[PDB]
């Protein structure tokens, strides 16, 4: 009859942010309307997408028709590189609020650094102005780097949120987690699972040691060590697998032999 209580990580400014969420990728409308009526019902709050996977629709769709009201679910979307730019983000984010069917989304992240400083800069104005008119809840970015963190603190004194990057075990971003630390931004990981280690010893080790699948052990230890984590499974026994990681924890040695797997 217990509950796993789902963490939240609170954010600099203030919001809080499922640990886990379930990650939409490139699939098609049919395919996200499915896939997040899986995770809602699997339990997930936290539901990531971008505009340029084309889905933003579906997404909304299921969410929309949940059952579950619209301020207990928390919605992250992207804007696109070929968006970047004051106005057309500001045109872009109406144009994602209107196929997604709702008023406001709880994290906006610019997706790529791409293509110039300058256009990023643009857009994250946009961002804070979005932010200021309470249709953002929260602004961030994602695979940014160290000096596009900096330029983007510097130029326009406001902090992302989060930097949403690519981080797995065998890709596990220390620089970058050692600069957010430092500058109060949080984590989180795209494709957390990384790649397909599932035959890994260390990890097979640690899986049966606990009583649980690599997968469910991978996503532990992002967990363990402060990751917002956005898995990207498509089938309904790995949704429901990858959400059931809040029942256990992992010791000491686990820990340092998943480091040593970088």
């Amino acid at each position: 009859s217990m509950i796993m209580t789902v963490p939240t990580v609170k954010l600099n400014d203030g919001n809080h942010i499922p640990q886990l969420g379930y990650g939409v990728w490139q699939i098609s409308n049919d395919e996200a309307v499915s896939a997040v009526s899986e995770a809602l019902k699997a339990g997930y709050r936290h539901i990531d997408t971008a505009t340029i996977y084309g889905n933003e629709e579906g997404v909304g769709k299921a969410i929309n028709g949940s059952g579950i009201a619209r301020a207990d679910i928390f919605l992250t979307t992207k804007l696109w590189n070929s968006d970047q730019g004051y106005e057309s983000t500001l045109k872009a984010f109406d144009t994602s609020l209107k196929k997604l069917g709702t008023d406001y989304v709880d994290l906006y992240l610019i997706h790529w650094p791409m293509p110039s400083k300058d256009l990023f800069m643009e857009t994250w104005r946009a961002f804070i102005k979005l932010k200021e008119e309470g249709r953002v809840k929260s602004i961030g970015v994602s695979n940014f780097r160290t000096a596009d963190l900096e330029r983007l603190i510097k130029e326009s004194g406001v902090t992302p949120v989060l930097n949403q990057i690519e981080l797995h075990p065998q890709f596990q971003q220390d620089e970058l987690r050692l600069f957010h630390g430092k500058h109060d931004i949080a984590t989180e990981a795209w494709s957390p699972l990384g790649q397909g280690l599932l035959e890994d010893p260390t990890l097979k080790s640690i899986a049966e040691k606990h009583a649980k699948s690599v997968a469910q052990i991978i996503l532990r230890w992002h967990i363990e060590t402060g990751n917002i984590v956005i898995p990207k499974s498509i089938t309904p026994a790995r949704i429901k697998e990858n959400f059931d990681i809040f029942d256990f924890t992992l010791n000491g040695t686990d820990h340092d032999a998943i480091t040593k797997l970088d």
